[PDB]
């Protein structure tokens, strides 16, 4: 969970029906969410284990 694993989920305006997975560092594991399409954030993840295996490491 480095730097990259702070800053919380974040979906923009847009609203396109684009789902994603993110870090939770609410509990330290990662999660499920919608991103709107426009001015994402760090915290973004295409697959759990991607976002588990890039900020969640442990």
């Amino acid at each position: 969970r480095p730097d990259f694993c702070l800053e919380p989920p974040y979906t923009g305006p847009c609203k396109a029906r684009i789902i994603r997975y993110f870090y939770n560092a609410k509990a330290g594991l990662c999660q499920t969410f919608v991103y709107g399409g426009c001015r994402a954030k760090r915290n973004n993840f295409k697959s759990a284990e991607d976002c588990m295996r890039t900020c969640g490491g442990a």
